[PDB]
């Protein structure tokens, strides 16, 4: 690969030098002959595997504290190094697990919110040992983060995987989402994205009261051991009635949402280390809900009633009838969040701000990997800065990464 | 291997076995993907290019191998020993046209490929001819508003110094004017073009929708200055079907989309010269021409004439006066006759196209950047399509802009 590569935004002609690619770590899953920037994905690690991964975080880390070379690093290498040897693993540092929880975010080159990665609160739950401590963490995570409606992103880190069998989890896809039924006649009722993990969560020995918006109890795994069920306090989940500026009407759909979209099936790579239960927060963009949650086919869909109800011609596609109601739902939302005092972005602001704070990683970094395939937001993408901009994709650690739902993998006891 | 694309909607799962005959580069490695990246001749060069050419076409009408596929291959060789170059037949430079459009990955109109008219310009030798194959293809393709696609192909490069070359970035396009205050008038996207036009004694009409006369370059030569006869030019005005104020923005389109810049490459020949046309998707005008910033930029006024809330930009004023202007648009062309297609109905149309390339090819090369629709994007189809993009020849390609590479 050549040293230098420059990208253009085509709106501002604004061409910005990538240097920071060369740093890259894993495969993109493209190729010289293929790429698969539209593909969603395109047992532990052994001694001689780890030493030089611990080795290029360890290096970085004090590359980052301007401390590079120093002695205080020489004898945090040697220190690691011994731990590998003797342990066939190590124990990040306080500042060390800090560090690489936000340049994990501050390399998600899908996220668009990462102005806003260095203000990131860490928790660290290393020293957690079981389920009921798990539930605890979680509850404290969700209620500082949540803030009575002023959102601050936070991780809480649990135990790292050591040989793979003693695994801590959360089940859960987010910590707050709403269970999925689905009923003898075909219909799904409530969120058709969670009826496995509802049903998963019924034979476990959940009573679930079947409604649109219920709740979904946290699935919690310490250790490896089966995983256990608790229901979060119902004050510390904060939500908020979908209602409309102009249209009286809106109320009576009988739409809300929660306040805070909380990721808790992502795997933390730091230095080699695999901690398979991250939860983390932030806020929402507005097209998360209003757009992918609401009016997604396989979601809750609700782009046709809503059409009803703006006495739209829904005859003719021509008539741009589902794009006429696409922009009332994800106004409604935004004016619902606003008027709640509940943190939230609209994607105009976001985008804007994503394009801020990528010049500025050019300039002080020397890139900023993204995916324009996620930056750009589900409606409008044109009328969005983003849209017109370039961008180079490309794998930097620590990193956030997938991992297989527990329930396919896991042995129960 | 054996490649999976899903759609995660349908959960339709298809495989690809087709992106195994690519040997073009994507610009993309193992380590950096560039997706998003606008852009990432000898004898000895030119034979095999031109006989994996022959093969596919042969192979195409269930001949491969055939005593006439032999002697093609044979009478292709030997020509481009005795002449460092060869000509097609008939036959080919249609199939290669319609393969071109099949293996372009950013048209979401792929689905019809096959209905392509073709022209052969290659007997072209001046600038005059090249003005009367362009009428005719504007002529043909128009077809009183029930559009044809239509290709119009003329000489293949030699040398590079006897080039043909339309300098118009689209056969049917409008002028830019930069104003004393700086601001620009008509389509800022032609400041450029319209003032070498300008420099080359074009008299300026200095309006907003100012068609610009035609500038074609033929066997290297400097181009000439040609007006397509208006009667040629069918434009629509546009309206909207409740909003009554609308038509007094002034706002106008033409019909025909005639893409003019590009170079058409078949077995290893480069057709500098092959303005083709289609019919728009209405975004393209509705959200890119009309409401780009560095374009029309008309999302302001239309707001204000909405009386919308511009004060902040989570009231989402541009998202409403948006898909008001993408109604009109469409309500204007149908309205009028003219051919004319929204984004959702194109969209099903390639899912649709895909599924057929997959079953009867083994795959369809997709550039879901440029497939999925700038307005309202995850409600239609394609943005929930996973896809693969490579490199299949024949293709379009991207050349310099003439006024870079000419010496007058
Ligand atoms: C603070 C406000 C934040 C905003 C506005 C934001 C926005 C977004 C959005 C809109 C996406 C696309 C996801 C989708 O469409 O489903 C995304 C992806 C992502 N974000 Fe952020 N985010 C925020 C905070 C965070 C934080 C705190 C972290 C981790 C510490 C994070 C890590 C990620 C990762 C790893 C992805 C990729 C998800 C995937 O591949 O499935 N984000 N972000
Ligand atoms: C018949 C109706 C057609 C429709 C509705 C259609 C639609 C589109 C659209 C919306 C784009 C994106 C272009 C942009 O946003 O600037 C595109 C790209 C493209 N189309 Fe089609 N198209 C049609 C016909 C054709 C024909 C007849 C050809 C060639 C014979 C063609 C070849 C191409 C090529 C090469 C591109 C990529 C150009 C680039 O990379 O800049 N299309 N098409
Ligand atoms: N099928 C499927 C399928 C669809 C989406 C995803 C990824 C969803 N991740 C959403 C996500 C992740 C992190 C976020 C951080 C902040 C925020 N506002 N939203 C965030 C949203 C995976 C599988
Ligand atoms: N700067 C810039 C810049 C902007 C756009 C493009 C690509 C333009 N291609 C437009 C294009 C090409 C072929 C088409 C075929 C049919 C159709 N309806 N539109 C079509 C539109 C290149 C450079
Ligand atoms: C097929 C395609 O890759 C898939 O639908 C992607 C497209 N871009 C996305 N972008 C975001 N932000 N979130 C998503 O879930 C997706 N889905
Ligand atoms: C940077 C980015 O590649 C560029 O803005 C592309 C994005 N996708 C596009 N898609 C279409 N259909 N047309 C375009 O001009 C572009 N522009
Ligand atoms: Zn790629």
């Amino acid at each position: 690969c050549p040293r230098f590569l420059k990208v253009k935004n085509w709106e501002t002609e604004v061409v910005l030098t990538d240097t920071l690619h060369l740093k890259s770590t894993l495969e993109t899953g493209c190729t010289e002959y293929i790429c698969m920037g539209s593909i969603m994905h395109p047992d532990v690690a052994t001694k001689d595997q780890l030493f030089p991964l611990a080795k290029e975080f360890i290096d970085q880390y004090y590359s980052s504290i301007k401390r590079f070379g120093s002695k205080a690093h020489m004898e945090r290498l040697e220190e690691v190094n011994k731990e590998i040897d003797t342990t066939s693993t190590y124990q990040l540092k306080d500042t060390e697990l800090i560090y690489g929880a936000k340049h994990a975010w501050r390399n998600a080159s899908r996220c668009v919110g990462r102005i806003q990665w260095s203000k990131l609160q860490v928790f660290d739950a290393r020293d957690c040992t079981t389920a009921h401590g798990m539930f605890n963490y979680i509850c404290n995570h969700v209620k500082y983060a949540t803030n009575k409606g002023n959102l601050r992103s936070a991780i809480t880190i649990f135990p790292q995987r050591t040989d793979g069998k003693h695994d801590f989890r959360v089940w859960n896809s987010q910590l707050i989402r709403y269970a999925g039924y689905k009923q003898p006649d075909g219909s799904t009722l409530g969120d058709p994205a969670n009826v496995q993990f509802t049903e998963i969560c019924i034979q476990q020995g959940w009573k679930p009261p079947r409604g649109r918006f219920d709740v979904l109890p946290l699935l919690l795994q310490a250790n490896g051991n089966d995983p256990e069920l608790f229901q979060i306090p119902p004050e510390l989940v904060l939500e908020v009635p979908i209602r409309h500026p102009k249209f009286e009407w809106f109320k009576d759909l009988g739409l809300k949402w929660y306040g805070l979209p909380a990721v808790s099936n992502m795997l933390l790579e730091i230095g080699g280390l695999e901690f398979s239960a991250c939860p983390f927060s932030g806020w929402y963009m507005g097209t998360e809900i209003g757009v992918r949650d609401y009016c997604d086919n396989s979601r809750y869909n609700i782009l046709e009633e809503v059409a009803k109800k703006m006495n739209l011609d829904m005859r003719k596609t021509s008539s741009l009838w589902k794009d006429q109601a696409l922009v009332e739902i994800n106004i409604a939302v935004l004016y619902s969040f606003q008027s709640d005092k509940v943190t939230i972005v609209d994607h105009h602001s976001a985008t804007e701000s994503f394009i801020k704070h990528m010049e500025n990683e050019y300039r002080c970094r020397g890139g900023c990997p993204a995916d324009w395939v996620w930056i750009v937001p589900p409606m409008s993408g044109s009328i969005t800065p983003v849209f017109h901009q370039e961008m180079l994709n490309y794998r930097l650690t620590p990193s956030f990464e997938y991992q297989p739902d527990p329930w396919n993998t896991h042995v129960w006891k």
